[PDB]
Formats: structure tokens, sequence, C-alpha cells
């Protein structure tokens, strides 16, 4: 889960 | 689970 | 920009 | 922006 990675969001940027 | 990408986002960008 | 880099997801992994 | 790296993420992992």
């Amino acid at each position: 889960n990675n969001q940027q």
C-alpha cells in the first residue's frame, strides 16, 4: 500500500 | 496497491 | 516518482 | 519521491 503505497500512496504519493 | 500503488497510487501516484 | 518511483513505487515498488 | 521513492516508496518501497
